[PDB]
């Protein structure tokens, strides 16, 4: 089955375009729902994940019809408020529906996500959240149903700043009788794309970005057009890419406030970078000096770019520390690394990367979207050649990462 | 030597005035030293850590005079920028002068503060920002110095928010050239006072309370008059204290804002609370219902209110389960609650708490500040009498806990 | 694809005939390539892991043959010392041959495992103790190569008590120059069964089963007959069924000197066990009693039970907490067991499972051997009817699961 | 108050004389309790805690007297069961007394230990081994009380080895009715001495050193004289003190078999180590080679000694990893040591060193035994000068350590 060959590659020289957000349009198409209308969605990345959320929505009955990036909704007729077990299984991004199927018809029953290779990862603060709000929630055979005759706006504190609780609880609030206040919210930046939507359609979110989220539900929402965000994720693995290749890359199509840790710490290991209003200019160092991370809510650094930082670190000049403290077990790719030659032992949440001065090109495997990415970073720098398998796991998530490093100068090659 | 004995005591009820905020005033002293001239500090609690921080203030040239809650801090002539080993090992806040004293005077040199019951606690974010703003470190027999030509205006991002380096930082960025950014500040609302006074005095700083805050420089502060905002974590330990007694107290004098997950926790414990513009009234409940907790960076549930709740959770109906990210050993006082009859065991960062019918009392050693105020309450809702050791970890960062408690029914003697 | 469907069973009740240890048997088929003749391993269970590592013998050339539980192995003709990425992909275990062939040829070339779902498994002690036996190591694109002029025997401390490094070493310092000393060596069951085979062949391996092994290098072995050991892994899965159905089964064919902890900690969740020469009995209690359980190296609580027993607690009159010591990310299982109305909270390596009333049953996932047979354990206790997939997991490592629950009463069935 | 003053030193140069086991004679001591007689204990060494836990056979009415590095204690005439708060307070190692008095007297009434510096130390083991053997346990204010009618031998499973719970437990089985057999036994060297006193008044213990003891109780043991084996923490301190002056140090009256994991160690380091039938001698290597180390139960690397190995990575030629299984939070000393311009970065229980050319002389405070003692190998090795106070930490568990290392040649001075 399919791989991905790297060779040794030149230092990565010239521009690359950012596509949209996949973490902002997962939360965004799932919003869709909770208005009785049509919406459009527009720069919307052409990923596996976007098929399967949309598959989602055509499963509950909304109208879904995507082209050249632009994804419209409608979701005029919805015809069951159940998600079953295939479809989560698939994505555990599907739980954002509960969100809006329960504001808009009071009842609806989820299939609870099991298992992830980065973590267990519960959704018990969304069912904190819609209890807050009146929902009932009650458990049926692996189904979490959430029902009220009732949703009222209530102030809620959530006990870690999640992500997609805070998206949840939200969109849920969206519609409620009255005022919701989400205390400790995340502060991502999709919940801030995520805000924006909920508005152009009618709703009244505020302190989206800030710790404290205040929605005043209203009655109805309308189908809306929407620009997503660019993916801040995918930028970061291109600036990652320049550093490690001693290259000199323009990021284009990028909101520079959505990178700075990532920005701050890709400086402190030496790089020169040029930010401009809609572009970023990455040269990396000669020498890559040691830094540590710790991963974290934003604006800390991003636990998605981890991987591919520790992936670089292999071979700063020095002794470097990864601290991951958003997932539990987000180290599989460890042993990867270990395999193409590099230095790292783990204890607990912290790895210690002791610097080498080189990789070697190995037959590795993805385990999990980010850490594929980054086994292609490591395959750019690898001496000789790396053939990356379970590469599924890097298409869900990256447009064309083929393309857009060849376009880089890189040697890389998707193999049937 | 002195000893606190508490008494079973009955539901505390009435009212308790809250005491000027520890934690904004210490930052707020070592500000006074960044102006010529002569600031006058209101609202500032009867504290040994503030008389320890005014005799170094005194230590340096400083003139200081406290009477009545007001204390006023006349800088005009400083002599020198050396903090000595044994002002700091009393207190590690003293660390909070290097950043004025630097700004002031473009060199200081202040002993390293070495070990600490609840944690290792580095400063390397301090000398980090410092760093960013011009500022050559060296190590010397303990002692760090920091010193430049002069002090520049920089980005700098913080791997965690740490209340000290941001406080640190914001003062030392406060006279110097040009525009200093802090990113993934700490949200802190005693980040917000020192802020506030800083613009008192003459400062541009911005964004406080946000995850970013831009310091613009100026030449020159001024002394200033402010009034300290209260201290939320005393009020949280009287809200927990009528949650443990069946209570029903006003703490007066607080901003309910900064109270926030305290608030929430207690609700879910069953707390019936009323907020006001200026008090808040707690009422326990019959039975207290397990809750976890998990203690973060603000506005996520504050580790000072940590061991105060792990108390509450000993009687509990039900387990709890108390993980505490921000410091690394702040479970000293779990064997002290163990002697009084709880069920605890801990493992890494987390407790689980298994609630038993009732404490017993005994004799108990505080281990720290807000571990010596959770064995009072132990002591209060704990059968027969609570003798505690070691009060001098209390009497730090309490104002007359015995005389405030005294108040509200509650038995409580200091002896000597 | 193929799934395990289990139903709400009635208490187990019967005899199982407990098959032949699988982790003794992988090292001691490992062992046979030591010596230039025919040996004959009887009890070899008919497991997916034996005709991996199998398949492996034949591809450096020894010849092979299975039948009836008997596996007779002739390495008189070896032909090749590498062992190919694609083999020790399929099964780390596989690494065990790298120190026979070692022994034997004074080179051998062996694919570095990746990454695996329990955790990241490095082999750093094994590399150790080639290297104190006087082997140069060296890594080429994922390999890992170690050669030698010739072995000598050396003293060499293993930092954890590794089965496996402890397995390799004891098997390279065979055929060396002198005598080996292995201290804080792993006291494992198979450890024992390995050695007395070497001993068998001609070897002098004496301390097997305590803290330190000494091993006497001879020129030449012989090939043996031996019989393995009984899987007390597979007793302990059927031990905790009887458990967790308050079933009375007899475990035929085992050692209860290997299954100590088990017997302790399920008499201490009130199991009534009497234990005989070669079986034991397992009667369980009408209420299971909370335990807390550790895992640790042998004689502590086996982290292969670990899964099963967390299974157990899901339904236990209180509160348990289960501690992996010896695995990092072993527990993947975690988010299956809530799927089926589990209470389990994890941080850390540390799980704190509140008993239930009762599962129910869902469609779930096999994630490891170990686990996936503890999905089986739910399944039969749970309300209706449990769904497993991803079954290769299990039947790696279990003979006919099947038949054997079914034998004891359960409701069982593979589905293609 | 008093100070240890060190300066930077010659490398050591000569012979120690290793005084005897802290650790051996304090079990040893509470055994004594056993026997309606005299027992006499040689090789005694002249330390605080010695006299501490003779203080409490003198409460409970033991006759003791002290001289000349030989203890005798006449238990003919025992007046209470009772271990009150104050004594117990000083020094958690009292608790050994409860298994003793159990045994003797059928009833017992000891205050349960509350916090300790380098952890929270529950005792629930050694409760869990007396209420096995037929003890019911109560708690009463801070005391826990056993009593039984009459205790009967029987298997129990140690949750994890616990050196205390292990001695524990021993004394109390061996007037027990019956056999008791300890599973999961600690394995350390005290374990083994214990037991032969215990062998020599008259009982009858086997399996002592390996993971099983079985203990077949007698009805009365007589007073005894025993020879204390030599203490192997001291004798590794003076170890790392050669290893990291680059010294050459014979260290007298030792059992290597005792030493094992820390000899290992030292040669992995550059050590040139020379192992004699009661001695051994240590060269230190001219760089020290960066090693990591994991404390485990014995025959693991011990935690005593794991800060004093930590101190001599603090220089060695790279990266070392230091992580802590045994006790929580026994890292406080990290401050400390980065007070001398170490580089130390800790997360959970994992503590990364960096090796810097040279510590620096600076004032520090012990934080406990071990550390204490780490603080003067620091000391010998740091630029300058070194001041260490809090010293009674030290003193507590070494013998004489200014003179022992003024006799191999440092320069260290005890001040008053
Ligand atoms: C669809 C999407 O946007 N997914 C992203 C979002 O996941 P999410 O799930 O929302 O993140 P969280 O809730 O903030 O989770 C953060 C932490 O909080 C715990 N938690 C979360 C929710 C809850 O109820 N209970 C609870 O305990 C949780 O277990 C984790 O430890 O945020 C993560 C963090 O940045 C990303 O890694 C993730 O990207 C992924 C890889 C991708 O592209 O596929
Ligand atoms: C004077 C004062 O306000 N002290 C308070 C302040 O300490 P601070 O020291 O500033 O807190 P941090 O820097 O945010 O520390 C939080 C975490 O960050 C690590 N860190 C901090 C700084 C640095 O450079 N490097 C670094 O690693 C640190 O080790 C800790 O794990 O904030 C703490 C958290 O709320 C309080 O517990 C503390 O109160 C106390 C008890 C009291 O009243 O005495
Ligand atoms: C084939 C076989 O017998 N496999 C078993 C054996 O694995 P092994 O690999 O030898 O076990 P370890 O070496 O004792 O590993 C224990 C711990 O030690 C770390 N470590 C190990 C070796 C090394 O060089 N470096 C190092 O750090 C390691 O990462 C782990 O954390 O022992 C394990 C523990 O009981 C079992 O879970 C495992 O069963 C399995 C599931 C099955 O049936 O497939
Ligand atoms: C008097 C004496 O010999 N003391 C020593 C002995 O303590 P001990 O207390 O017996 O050691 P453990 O019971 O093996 O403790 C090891 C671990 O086990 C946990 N545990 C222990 C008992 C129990 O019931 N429950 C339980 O959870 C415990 O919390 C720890 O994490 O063994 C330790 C380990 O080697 C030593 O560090 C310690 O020396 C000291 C410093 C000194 O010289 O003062």
């Amino acid at each position: 089955m399919a791989k991905i060959i790297v060779k040794k590659s030149n230092p990565l020289k010239g521009s690359v375009k950012i596509d949209g957000a996949k973490n902002a349009v997962l939360p965004i198409i799932a919003a869709t729902l909770l208005a009785n209308g049509k919406s459009t969605l527009n720069g919307v990345p052409n990923l596996r994940d976007v098929h399967v959320i949309s598959d989602l929505l055509r499963h509950v009955g909304a109208e879904v019809e995507y082209k050249e990036n632009t994804l419209t909704v409608d979701a005029s007729n919805i015809k069951t408020c159940e998600a079953p077990y295939e479809l989560v299984r698939k994505m555990r991004a599907s739980f954002l529906v509960m969100g809006p199927l329960l504001a808009r018809f009071n009842s609806t029953k989820i299939s609870m996500p099991g298992g992830c290779a980065i973590g267990t990862r519960p959704i018990d603060l969304h069912l904190k959240g819609f209890k807050a709000l009146g929902a009932k929630i009650e458990m049926d055979h692996g189904f979490v149903e959430a029902a009220t005759e009732k949703l009222v706006g209530n102030k809620l504190y959530l006990d870690f700043p999640s992500v997609g609780a805070t998206e949840n609880i939200m969109m849920a609030a969206s519609l409620a009788e009255g005022t919701t206040i989400i205390e400790n919210a995340a502060e991502e930046p999709e919940i801030v794309d995520l805000a924006n939507f909920l508005n152009e359609m009618g709703a009244d979110v505020k302190g989206a970005g800030t710790n404290t989220i205040k929605i005043k539900g209203v009655k109805e929402l309308k189908g809306a057009e929407h620009n997503v965000i660019p993916d801040r994720i995918e930028a970061a693995t291109y600036m990652v890419a320049a550093a490690m290749t001693k290259g000199d890359i323009t990021v284009e199509n990028v909101l520079m406030e959505h990178l700075k840790p990532v920005v701050a710490k890709l400086r402190e290991a030496g790089c020169e970078i040029t930010e401009m209003d809609n572009s970023v200019r990455v040269v990396g160092p000669k020498v890559l000096k040691p830094i540590d991370i710790k991963t974290l809510p934003h604006p800390g650094f991003p636990t998605d770019v981890q991987a591919q930082f520790m992936a670089m670190l292999t071979v700063a000049n020095g002794t470097g520390v990864v601290i991951e403290t958003v997932f539990e077990n987000r180290f599989m790719h460890v042993a990867e690394f270990n395999r193409m030659g590099a230095n790292i032992k783990i204890d607990g949440r912290s790895a210690v990367v002791n610097g080498v001065d080189e990789l070697h090109g190995a037959a590795v495997n993805a385990t999990d979207l980010r850490a594929g990415a980054a086994l292609i970073l490591c395959g750019l720098i690898a001496e000789g050649e790396t053939q990356i398998g379970e590469i599924y796991h890097i298409q869900r998530g990256y447009v064309d990462i083929d393309k857009k490093i060849t376009a880089l100068g890189g040697q890389i090659e998707i193999v049937e």
